[PDB]
């Protein structure tokens, strides 16, 4: 599993930090922010089982029906490495995974930093997630009918800002995902609703908010601050996008250094 999920431990420090990437990327997404953390922290990197960089014949569609199974992997990794305590930085689906894992093992998670984060993407009665059922239905269809056209159109919208190198990079890894696994991950994410368990998180949490995110309405970060059970703050970046580790890595690294200073 250390081998299958490409686990890498880099840097050194008593302060261990786990970087857990989001949909459509692998651990290479952290490469620009990484040099800002390795002097000060021991950094654990890995690829989620759905990443294009993992052999897709490992993907068990049954097991990974549920984000619990991704939490299983993350915990098995940290236990394998004999790490008792860490901070965890999760983008996108990994923000959901970090919430769940911090509830299962509150001893292990000393602090969460959540990027591109939401407890629920679908709208509900007075809950604004940012997506409707029929809208997602059409997206799932497009992923199946022509994955590559879908990915081409989605990449610049996710990056948000006009930063061509970041669009090229996210595209590279989105095109790397096997299209059946990419659809299955999105379907799984869109069936998840963590609203009810947010109060069970005990760890302090920093929610990173950019000025626009296609997948995360502005109102979600305040909702997380009001409902997460630990001491939470919202930290604002002065730029837009869902992937600030790709589009504004120097700015995001300022927030990461401050958030990872003591825990």
């Amino acid at each position: 599993l250390l081998q299958i999920l490409n686990v890498r431990v880099v840097g050194s420090g008593e302060r261990v930090v786990v970087l857990s990437h989001g949909f459509g990327t692998d651990q290479s997404a952290w490469s620009r922010v990484l040099p800002y953390l390795t002097r000060d922290h021991r950094v654990v990197l890995y690829d989620l089982v759905c990443a294009g960089s993992v052999n897709p014949d490992h993907f068990d569609f049954r097991r990974y029906d549920n984000l619990d199974a991704y939490v299983d992997d993350l915990l098995a990794i940290l236990d394998a490495l004999r790490i008792p305590r860490c901070a965890f930085v999760g983008h996108s689906v990994s923000a959901m995974i970090g919430i769940l894992a911090s509830i299962r093992r509150p001893d292990l998670f000393a602090k969460l930093v959540l990027i591109g984060a939401s407890p629920r993407f679908l709208n509900d009665s007075d809950y604004h997630g940012g997506f409707e059922l029929e809208e997602i239905q059409q997206v799932f269809d497009a992923m199946g009918a022509n994955y590559s056209a879908w990915a081409t159109g989605y990449a610049p919208l996710a990056v948000g800002a006009d930063v061509p190198a970041a669009v090229q990079e996210f595209s590279r890894t989105l095109f790397n995902m096997r299209p059946d696994i990419s659809l299955h991950v999105c379907q799984t994410v869109f069936k998840t609703d963590l609203r009810g368990v947010l109060g069970m998180v005990r760890a302090p949490c920093v929610v990173v908010q950019t000025t626009r995110d296609v997948s995360v309405p502005a109102s979600v970060a305040a909702y997380l601050k009001a409902h997460l059970g630990g001491r939470t703050t919202v930290e604002f970046l002065q730029t837009e996008g869902h992937l600030p580790h790709l589009s504004a890595p120097s700015l995001l690294a300022q927030v990461l250094r401050r958030a990872l200073a003591r825990y």
